[PDB]
């Protein structure tokens, strides 16, 4: 465009995957790239707040073994690496595709049932329901018109991502978080998510947590005004972003969901499976070989993001 977030929003979208393009972005999983690199800081968290059992129930390492991240400049955003126990994302990929999306909560949208269809369709040799999904709604239902929520408009919140969600919460410091409205994300390759700042609400001192899965993307961090160079960083599969505080008024984007380098594929973390014994008392299920197949198959031209508040 013109201003400096606009010409990096540009510049990323169009970015040649592999080149010294992006020599500039912020890798947390690396731990030399001149300004953003700098400044990068560990992010201290609360590790007893998270026993290893409620970690373990999760399908999270234990908190002693994560690395949180900040950025110099930016109060209140953390950076996870992804933490989670080898498979488990699957389970969240598959909960995101086949039970959130259903017509207990609200889907764009709203065989010919999502998840049979999608299983008949890649029996099908070579546009599905769950091609054309989305974003996807749970707990309190925010209204697009009238931009807030409301206690008539509601669904029980899922009780496994609430509990995902709480678990990373307490341990970034907000121990009586409660995980009320969340907004699932669906991405194509093609995806780009403009500048903006998430609508302001008198009350910033909640985190928002922000989960992604499937093909990486570049996020765009900024500052209180458009015109503020913001700072690049990857999105890799399992990683989890929050915000409070100050960082919720911030300018930010995703210019680029970037190819699997092969052109499709899985990032390398979704190549372990998930478990065949689990545990009894664990918020997690088994994956059926056939829905790991439909989930697999849409994870390589994809990726889901989950976005969770407390709005009461
Ligand atoms: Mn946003």
């Amino acid at each position: 465009g013109e201003d400096a977030f606009r010409k990096l929003f540009r510049f990323y979208r169009q970015s040649r995957p592999g080149t010294a393009d992006l020599e500039g972005v912020i890798d947390f999983s690396a731990a030399g790239k001149g300004p953003g690199a700098q400044k990068v800081i560990k992010s201290q968290l609360n590790v007893s707040s998270v026993s290893e059992q409620n970690a373990y129930r999760a399908g999270l390492q234990p908190v002693s073994k994560w690395q949180a991240y900040g950025l110099k400049g930016y109060p209140g955003f953390i950076f996870i690496p992804n933490p989670f126990l080898p498979g488990y994302q699957w389970h969240w990929v598959k909960q995101c595709l086949k039970l959130y999306s259903q017509k207990p909560n609200v889907c764009n949208l709203d065989t010919q049932d999502l998840w049979e269809q999608s299983k008949e369709f890649l029996r099908y040799k070579e546009r599905s329901l769950l091609e054309k999904l989305r974003w996807v709604t749970v707990g309190y239902h925010y209204n697009w018109d009238s931009k807030k929520y409301s206690a008539d408009h509601y669904t029980p919140f899922p009780s496994d991502l609430g509990f995902l969600s709480e678990q990373v919460a307490a341990a970034c410091g907000f121990e009586d978080f409660r995980a009320e409205a969340g907004i699932l994300n669906y991405y194509r390759l093609d995806s780009t998510l403009g500048i903006h700042v998430d609508r302001s609400e008198l009350d910033h001192s909640k985190p928002l947590l922000s989960f992604s899965f499937g093909q990486s993307a570049i996020f765009l961090l900024g500052g209180l005004q458009r015109d503020e160079a913001p700072t690049a960083m990857f999105m890799h599969s399992g990683d989890i972003m929050i915000m409070s505080g100050f960082s919720r008024l911030l300018n930010h984007a995703v210019p680029r969901v970037l190819p699997n380098p092969e052109g499709e594929g899985l990032p390398h973390c979704l190549e372990a499976p998930l478990p065949a014994v689990l545990p009894r008392d664990s918020m997690v299920e088994p994956c059926s070989m056939e829905d790991w197949q439909v989930c697999a198959s849409y994870l390589k031209t994809a990726r889901v993001n989950m976005t969770v508040r407390q709005v009461l």
